[PDB]
């Protein structure tokens, strides 16, 4: 299965403030919806609670250590192992964040969908550093900037650099 990171972050890798997005870009979220259609969304509990509702049309899988945690319309996993078990047959899954959730799936990640917002916000949580020399850009696109989407931002997609033998 393809393990994909789905992330939107600013110039300093901010991905959150107080728990919410420091920015409001409806068009970005529509890109998320289009891209993840028919694939599982994997997210930490805090991240899911910040969004408020199950995102329709996808397996919403919430990752928490809490064995008692349950929520309507969502599945719950308590470890990476359980997530991979649950997505046994999936073609591609999207790690939807929680800085800590990205860290858990780092050893397995195959594809990066990264929205880079060209602005510096106030934030308290960050997309962990990554050595991008292992990664190759396969797609880029300038996001729609307008009245409802004030900032400038870009969709980037990365796959693994293949490496030429000695
Ligand atoms: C309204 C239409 C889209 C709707 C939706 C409906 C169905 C299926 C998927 C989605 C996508 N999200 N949708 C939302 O309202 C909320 C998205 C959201 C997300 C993220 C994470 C995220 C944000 N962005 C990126 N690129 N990576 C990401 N990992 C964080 C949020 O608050 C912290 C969110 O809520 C503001
Ligand atoms: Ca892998």
């Amino acid at each position: 299965m393809i393990v994909s990171f789905m992330v939107a972050m600013d110039e300093n890798r901010v991905i959150g403030k107080d728990n919410n997005l420091p920015w409001r870009l409806p068009s970005e979220l529509q890109y998320v919806k289009k891209t993840t259609m028919g694939h599982p969304l994997i997210m930490g509990r805090k991240n899911y609670e910040a969004i408020g509702r199950p995102l329709p049309g996808r397996r919403n899988i919430i990752v928490t250590r809490n064995e008692g945690y349950h929520v309507e319309g969502c599945e719950v996993a308590h470890s990476v192992e359980e997530v991979f078990e649950l997505c046994k047959n999936e073609e591609e899954i999207f790690i939807f964040g929680g800085a800590q959730i990205y860290d858990l799936f780092l050893p397995y990640v195959d594809k990066l969908y990264i929205t880079k917002i060209h602005h510096a916000f106030e934030g308290d949580t960050f997309f962990p550093e990554m050595d991008m020399t292992n990664w190759k850009e396969v797609f880029v696109e300038k996001g729609l900037t307008d009245e409802k989407n004030p900032y400038t931002y870009y969709y980037h997609v990365y796959e693994k650099q293949q490496l030429v033998p000695r």
